[PDB]
């Protein structure tokens, strides 16, 4: 359940890491 | 409620491989 | 609490809606 | 706990501005 929850909130917390990194590989191309 | 919470972050973890994958789009466009 | 939490979660599924569509933005100016 | 999840969801709701605005950054170079 709670630590489930949190413990997704860890995932986003990663994605949203290859989210800032990865606008970061474009920004790369384009800066 | 919880479950309702849960299967959001279902969603999110959903927009967040469309986040990537359509960022990967992009990166096509330009890499 | 739970319903701050969930009705958060409101705000995250809007901005995952102006994600997807400010990345379709990038991709009208690249596509 | 509830709290935890809440003050992540704060996290999330900053790296969902540094989302749009770094978003915008690209828009920037292209627009």
């Amino acid at each position: 359940x709670m630590k489930x929850i949190e413990d997704k909130l860890x995932e986003i917390x990663s994605k949203x890491y290859h989210x800032e990194n990865e606008l970061a590989r474009i920004k790369x191309l384009l800066x």
